[PDB]
């Protein structure tokens, strides 16, 4: 499914990102929205075979193994398929082991570019949270 900009930002701060590992919940929906505009479907190929799926991206390489991906590690230890899930609990806790490799939120790259150096509180400005 694809969700609303508040929408995701409370279902992110029940689920315990806001702050996690010292980033505030305005980079976790800054980076859904660019890696992949809050759709919970989201598939994207990579030149070394990988694939990264769902609302966060998360890549087939390192991450979830989705039985294709030559040199997958399976760190968060689940199926790809799980990532595809209309509910984020899969995703949130794969992407807490992420973030605790020692990397923070370099890992998304759309993050990265597009949301580290910017004001990301303003993502959740006029949400109840
Ligand atoms: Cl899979």
């Amino acid at each position: 499914k694809v969700f609303g900009r508040c929408e995701l930002a409370a279902a992110m701060k029940r689920h315990g990102l806001d702050n996690y590992r010292g980033y505030s919940l305005g980079n976790w929906v800054c980076a859904a929205k660019f890696e992949s505009n809050f759709n919970t479907q989201a598939t994207n190929r990579n030149t070394d075979g990988s694939t990264d799926y769902g609302i966060l991206q998360i890549n087939s390489r390192w991450w979830c193994n989705d039985g294709r991906t030559p040199g997958s590690r399976n760190l968060c230890n689940i199926p790809c398929s799980a990532l595809l899930s209309s509910d984020i609990t899969a995703s949130v806790n794969c992407a807490k082991k992420i973030v605790s490799d020692g990397n923070g939120m370099n890992a998304w790259v759309a993050w990265r570019n597009r949301c580290k150096g910017t004001d990301v509180q303003a993502w959740i400005r006029g949400c109840r949270l």
